[PDB]
RNA sequence: ACGGAAACUUAAAACCGUGUUGCACUGCAACCCGGAAUUCUUGCACGUCG
């Protein structure tokens, strides 16, 4: 019961397309005008953990809302139980989840099945 | 032979020690790759029998 920093392992998927994109980035070849977040070294894409976490503080704030139905409208007006993982200006406190950034892993096997 | 003639205001001592430009924040909401074009017009299973 002393100190713990439990590390949450993973592989996330796509199975549809994803279109997270990234508004005015730098990529400049055409209509790459909706891009996607890229890498800025590598340019592989890649998935911040603000959306990992600003879509999983959104859509538990009308799950662990929208039964108590007081319709949450403010990323502080929360309850507890939600942002003592998410974090809150009103406790002033650090969250408790930090969501980490992630990019392409599996380039190679994406080479193997010839995607181009 | 001038209350004269000589003399350093001098020697050392760190403006240092404790301190995150930090915490809450979806690059999101809306759109059909959609509408009009004949696989068609010329064409006989037949010439051939002491």
């Amino acid at each position: 019961t002393g100190y713990a920093k439990i590390e949450i392992t993973g592989t996330i998927t796509v199975v549809t397309g994803l279109h997270i994109g990234a508004g005015d980035g730098f990529s400049a070849i055409g209509a790459v005008d909706k891009p996607v977040v890229r890498d800025p070294l590598t340019k592989w894409p890649m998935i911040p953990g603000t959306s990992l976490k600003g879509k999983v503080r959104t859509l538990l704030s009308r799950q662990y809302g929208a039964d108590t139905e007081t319709f949450y409208r403010k990323p502080n007006d929360d309850p507890a139980q939600i942002r003592r993982l998410f974090g809150d200006t009103k406790e002033y406190k650090t969250g408790r989840l930090v969501f980490r950034d992630t990019k392409l892993t599996n380039k190679d096997d994406l080479e193997a099945r010839g995607a181009k």
